[PDB]
């Protein structure tokens, strides 16, 4: 369900999921 809610803890969980899909070196 893609819902854009402005919350700091939800933004930190989305940044950790993007880093787990694309590896940094």
């Amino acid at each position: 369900f893609p819902i854009p809610l402005p919350y700091c803890w939800l933004c930190r969980a989305l940044i950790k999921r993007i880093q787990a899909m694309i590896p940094k070196g």
